Parts: C-alpha cells; sequence; structure tokens
C-alpha cells in the first residue's frame, strides 16, 4: 500500500527491515536533488539522514506525503514551515544516545589531557624526544566545568567526579542544586566562576535563544589560558569566529569539537588549521547501539502516522 | 661536600631543589658522551633520566660515585653489572605513577573505540562524510581483557567495569579470584579465553621471562579481528615484528602503544606506517604529579646513600 523513501540510510538496518515488512521502501544515498524529486513524488513517509536537507520544492512535489522523520534530534535541515503548511507531520528521534555521547565526551576530555594526537604525530615523525618538552595532564583533582546538567551533562559529571576524581562544577539555570549533589558535582549560578575555575569546559546545554553563541569571545577571555573546550552539544552554542580567535591568540589551550555551525562544515573551515583542535564528524551520538534505538524509533513513528496513531515526538503538533 | 650529576632533568624541579640544599648539583641535558665523561669524574651521586644509558666507561671514570638513581622503574639502560662490580648502589623509583598510567590507558582505550585520530584527520581533510562509512564503538557491554591484575591493571579494571559498564576479564597467574571480584572483573586461568573473548586487550604485567614476548603471532591469531591491543606495560611484552604482521594482515583492528622495544625506538620503526596504531613516547607514567613523586623519591634515595642510610629501592642489594 504505502511507499516510504529513505533519504540516506538509517544508522542501523533494523529500522529499514521493520519498515519493509509493512511498506514499500526505497533507499537513496547521498542523492542529487533530481533523485529526491523523482523518488519523493508518491511516497507516504520520508526518513532523512542528518544533516541532509529536505526543502520546500521537494515537499511540494511529495503529493502523498504524510510524515517526515529525522534520524536524530536535529530538525534544522528540514523546511518544517513548508511541511506544516501542507499538514505533514514532522517527528524527530531524541534522547536515545545518552551513553554514546557520554563516552565520546570522556574520550575527548582524556585525549586533550593526554595530548593524544600531538604526541602520536611526534612519535611517528621520529620525535620520541618530545617527551623532554611535553607532559600529559593528570585529570585527578582538576576542575571540569559542565554547561548544562541534563541527561548527558549529568552522566559525564558522574563519571568524571567519581571514577576520574575530578572536581566538577555545573552551570544550568533550570535545575536544583540537589541535582548536582546527586552526581558529586557543585551547581554554580555564576557562569563566570565556572569559566575562571575550570581546567576543562564541556558543553551539554539544550540549544535555545539563551545558549545560542553563549560561548563567544568574552567567555573565552575569562577561561584559563591552560583550559580546554569540549563541544558535543550543538554547533550554535559556540560563536565559531570567536573560537578561531581564542585558539589563534592562545586565550585557551585547545578544543575538541563534534558539532558544527553550519552543519555540514565547509571544506575550508578556519579551525582545521590548528593542531590543538580535534574533530569528529557529528558522531558522538552514533554508535551501533544508539543507531539501532534511533532507527527503530524513526521506523515506528512513520508507521504510527501511516496508521493514524499519534507518534511521541511530533515537532509541529498543530498539524495533528 | 658531595657533588651530584643529573644526566637529564628530573620530571619535576622539586627534586633538583631538594638535592641542591644538601649537595652541589650539575644538570646536563641530552648530553654527548664526552660531557658525561667530564661531568661524572668526581660526583658522589648520579641521576639518569630514562631512557638515557649509563655505561661501563662512564661508571669506570666516576671515581667517587656511590649511588645511581634512575628516574622511574626501568633500569635496563644502566650497566648494573659494572656498578655492582665497583660497589655502587643502584636504586630505581617504582610504583609512583599508578593513577597516571591508569588515566593514560583509559585515554587509549577510548581513543581506539571512538576512532579519534582517524576521524580527526578525515574532518580536517574535508571528509566529514566519512560519517556514512565509519561509526564509533560503544564501550558499554564490550569485553576488556586485562593481562596483569596488579596496581595499574586493577585500577583500569575497576573504572572500566563500573564507570564504563564493560565486561572485564583478567589473566594473572599469581592472584586469587577474589582480587578480580573486588574490581568487578572475572579472573580467567586460560589466556586463550581472554584472547578469544576480548574486544580490547590491555597489557599491565610485570616483565618477566614468562611475560617476555607473550604477545607474539600465535596470540594475535587468537584475538578477535575486530579487537584492539593497548600496551602501557613494557615493550618486551610484545614481539614487535609479530605486531607488525598482525596489523598489516588485519589479524587485529589496531593498537595503542606507549612502550617500545628497544627504547628509544628507531626513527624508522615499521609500526609508524599504520594509521590504526597510535603512539605516545613512554609518557603514561609522567604527569607532573607522578613526576614530582618520582623526583622526590630519587632525590631522597641519593641523599640516603650519601649519609650511609639504606634506601628503599636498591636494585643490587648485594653491594650494601
Ligand atoms: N553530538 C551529538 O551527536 C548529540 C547527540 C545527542 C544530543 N546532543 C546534544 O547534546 C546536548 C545535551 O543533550 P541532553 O540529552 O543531555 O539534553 P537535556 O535536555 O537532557 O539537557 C539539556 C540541559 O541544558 C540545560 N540548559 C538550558 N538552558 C541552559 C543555559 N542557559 N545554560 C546552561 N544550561 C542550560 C537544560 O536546563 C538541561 O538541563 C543537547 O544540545 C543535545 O541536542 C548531541
Ligand atoms: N608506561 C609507563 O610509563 C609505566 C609506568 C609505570 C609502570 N609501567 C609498567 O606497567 C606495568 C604494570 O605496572 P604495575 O605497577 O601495576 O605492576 P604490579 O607489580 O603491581 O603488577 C604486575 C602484575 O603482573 C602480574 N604478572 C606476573 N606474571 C604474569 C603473567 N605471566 N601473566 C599475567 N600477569 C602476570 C603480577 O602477578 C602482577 O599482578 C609494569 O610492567 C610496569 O613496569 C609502565
Amino acid at each position: 500500500n504505502h511507499k516510504v523513501l529513505l533519504i540516506g540510510k538509517m544508522y542501523d538496518e533494523i529500522g529499514e527491515k521493520l519498515l519493509a515488512e509493512y511498506t514499500n521502501v526505497e533507499i537513496i544515498k547521498e542523492p542529487k536533488q533530481h533523485q529526491i524529486h523523482e523518488a519523493i513524488q508518491d511516497v507516504s513517509g520520508v526518513f532523512v539522514r542528518y544533516p541532509t536537507k529536505l526543502d520546500a520544492q521537494a515537499i511540494g512535489l511529495a503529493k502523498n506525503l504524510k510524515v517526515i522523520s529525522t534520524s536524530g534530534f536535529g530538525t534544522d535541515a528540514i523546511d518544517i514551515a513548508a511541511a506544516t503548511k501542507r499538514g505533514i507531520v514532522v517527528v524527530n528521534n531524541p534522547g536515545l544516545s545518552t551513553t554514546a555521547v557520554t563516552e565520546h565526551t570522556l574520550s575527548m576530555i582524556l585525549a586533550l589531557a593526554k595530548k593524544l594526537t600531538f604526541l602520536n604525530q611526534c612519535v611517528k615523525a621520529g620525535n620520541y624526544l618530545i617527551r623532554n618538552q611535553v607532559q600529559p595532564i593528570q585529570l585527578e583533582g582538576k576542575t571540569l566545568g559542565i554547561v548544562g546538567l541534563g541527561a548527558i551533562g549529568s552522566a559525564v559529571a558522574k563519571i568524571c567526579s567519581t571514577a576520574l576524581q575530578m572536581r566538577v562544577l555545573a552551570y544550568d539555570p533550570y535545575v536544583p542544586s540537589g541535582k548536582a549533589d546527586t552526581v558529586r558535582a557543585t551547581l554554580v549560578q555564576d557562569l563566570d566562576y565556572l569559566l575562571t575555575e575550570s581546567d576543562f569546559v564541556s558543553l551539554h546545554p539544550e540549544l535555545t535563544d539563551e545558549t545560542c553563541e553563549m560561548f563567544d569571545l568574552e567567555a573565552f577571555k575569562k577561561m584559563k589560558p591552560s583550559a580546554f573546550l569540549i563541544n558535543t552539544s550543538r554547533g550554535k552554542v559556540v560563536r565559531q569566529p570567536d573560537l578561531v580567535t581564542a585558539i589563534r591568540e592562545k586565550l585557551i589551550a585547545g578544543a575538541a569539537i563534534d558539532v558544527f555551525e553550519p552543519e555540514p562544515p565547509a571544506i575550508n573551515n578556519p579551525l582545521y588549521e590548528f593542531d590543538n583542535v580535534i574533530f569528529s564528524p557529528h558522531l558522538a551520538g552514533v554508535t551501533p547501539e544508539a543507531g539501532m534505538a534511533a532507527a527503530l524509533s524513526a521506523a515506528n513513528q512513520i508507521l504510527q502516522v501511516l496508521q493514524g496513531e499519534k507518534p511521541p515526538y511530533i515537532i509541529n503538533p498543530k498539524v495533528w
């Protein structure tokens, strides 16, 4: 009966097999615009692999379209306004990768502290004697500043405070101090104190008007020159030209970045030049386990809409 | 009264200041052989920064020499036989870097699981789209095999089993099963079972005739092709040409290496070619905190010998 189009593969094939048991599924990978246009014309549901964009032209051509599902939390690459105008349900698939992002964050904190990429390059260049000039940092007793004490911020705080014996400060205007106590952190109401105290600052807030570009030049000026920034949250929490300035002018010692603004990043991003900035391509939340959870959630919500059942994660509820 | 020669700096200046309060200290850095010969002639004590060698010629020229201290555990670069022959006390400074090496090991396990160096290179090359071909590994529920359940092996096991929710197996013929239970690991008497079960194998044994080259080609053949090797113990625990073969032939998925055989490694080490092997220059145990502990221990033992007091860590006790 119903046809479904996957614009990009899911993060695990289980969701494709689930859809195929109930609908006629077509998958297109890294498609050109004309392939989207030809394949979307008669489908009832669409899945979009982040960060691929789904625009008003494609939505206008999709004469039978009832539901659009993203692959994870982010919907900024979907023209939601055009979908809402045509009564199309947009769902996302959030909150299914807490463990993945927590582990990734720990990996990046440790890689910066142990100067992993730099020391690796030195040894492979024949400069083992770099060990007379550079030492790793011991995490024990250092201060980690967490911005955003939500699901991931809490999980990172708990591991860093207990297993790694770090002092953990958390800034989050919307939680009680008891939430920080639970994970052996201290809630601080003054972001300036977190900035001046922290040896590592890791960003985990929801992206809002309040947190958009909250990490700008003024924030980097307050950080310790020896401190590192980690961002696995959203690219727009950081003002990218200001991070460039902060790295080049040595306002901070380095950064680890999994998220970008814009997404995908341009090929000539000015941050790539700096050996003390390390990158991953928005993969903090994409392990096989997290991908399977997100694939099942995306497939289930598509099937729900096609059967007239309300899905859990509607982004534009006024269409229902 | 007494003069002391530092062949290389200590890992922290506190030990140099402690020595200078009681002796006349000279420091030479990355010295040529003739500088060692001229500076050692009349000193009562010598400190040697790893992995610098102190040979029979230098010891024979050191007419007043009473004590040699290494910087850490390893004494293989000292001609102990020549020192013992002249009645010279050799001390090492062991067991002061458990936390440093534990943290470093975690950093390397996580960096391999999250494909850190590879994904960083891809993004900086403009290949963010590598995220359609490569996914990180989620550590939760995977099996870590620890070889050697001593101070560092136990500390790594405890963090990986509790904080990271890994299944931990330990091989160590000289501990009771209760020691593994304490850190939420399982002791296994069959090394083959650890090899076939593990997704990550991390080496932490003492180097003995039994553990020398225990990780040879036969061992790599039993490991999972998807598994990784981590070595922060001693270079001689691994048969280096066999690790080269294992990496090139894809018997294992990668490795992280902090220790080398020989030390220092040659500039054209065949392992450097492989992007899935990451290196650090024998720095797992050298944070500022661990360096300060080792520097104080080295300075104290030198001063002890110069005052006729027996130091804790004599390597050649038959001279006392
Ligand atoms: N890189 C990835 O692949 C990936 C995957 C999942 C989530 N994320 C992102 O990671 C971040 C954390 O995810 P989560 O599941 O823990 O979200 P969450 O909703 O559980 O927690 C977010 C926290 O941000 C806090 N916050 C709101 N305004 C703040 C402010 N002005 N200052 C400080 N904190 C503020 C909220 O009070 C909340 O506690 C989100 O931005 C999420 O979209 C990224
Ligand atoms: N990379 C560095 O900078 C650095 C720093 C400190 C220590 N190390 C090395 O790390 C390793 C671990 O150090 P540690 O302080 O935990 O030592 P430790 O003496 O506390 O423990 C070593 C363990 O090895 C075990 N062992 C002995 N024979 C074994 C065998 N055949 N198979 C498996 N296990 C066996 C012993 O029973 C013991 O439990 C040592 O080789 C040490 O020299 C490296």
